């Protein structure tokens, strides 16, 4: 849809602080901070697929809006995820151990803007079309 495409990371703010707030250890934060991922978003009927690709790590999720699914995150958390579309924004919540984090993906001008929140920490990652 508005989101379908191949997106390349072009800026990031506060991603280390966000990872730290999630309890990610140094080695994984180091590799994650240095990563320059592509994000490939596709849709087929009810099912949306989001691939995140980088030199040192690839991940993928596929989901139906509103239907909770199990996910293993890049930092190896075992979470329950739900994604919904609200006002043109894909809103993802991950829940694990009584905690939650939100990841909001929006389209703004030429950008795919991703806002990641854990407690008081807010990270913004910006992608542009490949
Ligand atoms: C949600 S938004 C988002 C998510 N992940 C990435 S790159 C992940 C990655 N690529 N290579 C990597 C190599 C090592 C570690 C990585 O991640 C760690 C991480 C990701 C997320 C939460 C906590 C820890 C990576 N870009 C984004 O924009």
């Amino acid at each position: 849809d508005a989101f379908v495409g191949t997106w390349k990371l072009v800026s990031s703010e506060n991603f280390d602080d966000y990872m730290k707030e999630l309890g990610v250890g140094f080695a994984t934060r180091k590799m994650g901070g240095m990563a320059k991922p592509n994000c490939i978003i596709s849709v087929n009927g009810d099912v949306i697929t989001i691939k995140t690709e980088s030199t040192l790590k690839n991940t993928e999720i596929s989901f139906i809006l509103g239907q909770e699914f199990d996910e293993v995150t890049a930092d190896d958390r075992k979470v329950k995820s739900t994604i919904t579309l609200d006002g043109g924004v894909l809103v993802q919540v991950q829940k694990w151990d009584g905690k939650s984090t939100t990841i909001k993906r929006k389209r703004e001008d030429d950008k795919l803007v991703v806002e990641c929140v854990m407690k008081g920490v807010t990270c913004t990652r910006v992608y542009e079309r490949a």
